[PDB]
């Protein structure tokens, strides 16, 4: 791969972010601004643990759409068959939901934007697993502490699909080839304006997995 495919290659992914960003970052701190009153999470908290994840279910489901919209949109990603698109979307699309609610979680005051205004996670308290919203409050703080650009998490969002690892693959070396002109994009742009020390971090690994778990599974019993 050239010079200036990878330059190609880094605005074809932020390109399909932006137009698949859902909710556009500038908006998400507009609003940091209008936090729910007492009353009001106390509405949230009477709700019963049916109508809390039948709310939850829809937001996590129209979001993944759109990380499909974002999948469809990367420049090489169709080129794989569909056998592999299936089964990257199954194991990554909801592990990229968590790295794109990043947005709008607010280390300031530990809230996070849901519905309108900023709650926290007593808001959540609703669906029964406190255990798993305090945790993925702490995944958004620990994000939020590298200040990450718009373009930035396109780019990562986009390596957390596309994984050579998974299980089945058929074209397995076709998912390499992607992966690596996607990774060497991300330390290309990142050398660009000189944010190096983002990457000696960058989690260590399996903490990203460990939050799937068996709560938010099958879940289509929800309308
Ligand atoms: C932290 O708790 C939450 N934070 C959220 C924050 C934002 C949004 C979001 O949908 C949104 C989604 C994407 C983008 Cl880019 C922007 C906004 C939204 C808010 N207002 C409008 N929208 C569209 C939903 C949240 C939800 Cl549902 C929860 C609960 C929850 C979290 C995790 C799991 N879970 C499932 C598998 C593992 N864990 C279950 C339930």
């Amino acid at each position: 791969a050239s010079l200036t495919e990878i330059e190609h290659l880094v605005q074809s992914v932020c390109k399909s972010y932006r137009e698949t960003c859902q909710l556009r970052l500038e908006d998400l701190l507009r609003q940091r601004s209008n936090i729910f009153s007492r009353e009001e999470v106390t509405g949230y908290q009477r709700k019963s643990m049916w109508e809390m994840w039948e709310r939850c279910a829809h937001h996590l489901t129209e979001a993944i759409q759109y990380v499909v919209e974002f999948a469809k949109r990367l420049s090489g990603f169709m080129e794989l068959c569909q056998n592999d698109q299936i089964v990257l979307l199954k194991a990554g699309a909801m592990e990229v939901v968590l790295v794109r609610m990043c947005r709008a979680y607010n280390a300031d005051n530990r809230t996070v934007f849901f519905e309108g205004k900023y709650g926290g996670m007593e808001l959540f308290r609703a669906l029964g697993c406190s255990e798993l919203i305090s945790s993925i409050f702490d995944f958004s703080h620990s994000l939020s502490a590298l200040h990450f650009s718009e373009d930035e998490i396109a780019l990562y969002t986009a390596l957390v699909l596309i994984n050579a690892h998974r299980p089945g693959l058929q074209e397995k070396r076709k998912v390499e080839q992607l992966q690596y002109n996607l990774e060497l994009a991300f330390h290309h742009h990142l050398c660009k304006t000189h944010r190096q020390s983002i990457l000696a971090k960058l989690p260590p690994k399996g903490k990203l997995r460990s939050l799937c778990s068996q709560h938010v599974e099958r879940l289509q019993i929800f309308q």
